[PDB]
């Protein structure tokens, strides 16, 4: 077929029930996610072509980085409570891989701060236990699909993106190819 098991997607052995329709994990550490994010715009590209009714969801990952890393995991559960994304992606993935000038809880705070985030805000945000509930949401995420790398997404608990089986001769296309595979996966 066009689509196969093994090659533009797998099946989980082990489906996860409950799961987000389509689910993207990534770390801030990440460079295969710093391009998926900056010049790819992955997130972005499958859902202009996500049909009507289908939710995206993203989420942090700890296994990279550390303690940092677990920081901006709690980090990315407070840019998802204050529904601030779109403002802090892009200077979280320069200041911890193009500049690096993200060493410290300090300094994620002060690209809040700099986004426009109020500080007794954000750190009223990060303190509270609707955000530690965020931060248990996206570790359980990544526990039920025995996640060990990313970037990574899946489809209903049952199939994860393939992109190494995808010709990256030019951006573009590639791009596409993973929207329409998620497309094809979502109405499956």
């Amino acid at each position: 077929a066009q689509y196969e098991d093994g090659k533009q997607y797998t099946t989980l052995e082990k489906p996860v029930a409950g799961a987000p329709q389509v689910l993207e994990f990534f770390s801030f550490f990440c460079p295969h996610c710093y391009q998926f994010e900056e010049v790819l715009h992955i997130s972005d590209n499958v859902k202009k072509k996500l049909p009507e009714g289908v939710k995206m969801t993203k989420y942090h990952v700890n296994f990279m980085g550390g303690d940092l890393g677990k920081d901006l995991t709690q980090a990315w559960a407070v840019a998802m409570a204050l529904g601030v994304e779109d403002k802090v992606t892009v200077p979280l993935f320069e200041g911890v891989q193009k500049t690096q000038t993200i060493r410290s809880a300090s300094d994620i705070r002060d690209v809040f701060i700099n986004a426009g985030i109020k500080g007794e805000e954000y750190d009223a945000a990060w303190n509270s236990f609707v955000v530690k509930s965020l931060v248990a949401q996206q570790e359980k995420a990544a526990a039920d699909v025995q996640l060990r790398g990313v970037p990574a997404m899946f489809v209903n608990g049952k199939y994860q993106l393939n992109p190494q089986g995808m010709d990256t001769s030019n951006m573009d296309v590639f791009v596409q190819q993973y929207a329409d595979t998620v497309k094809y996966l979502s109405e499956k």
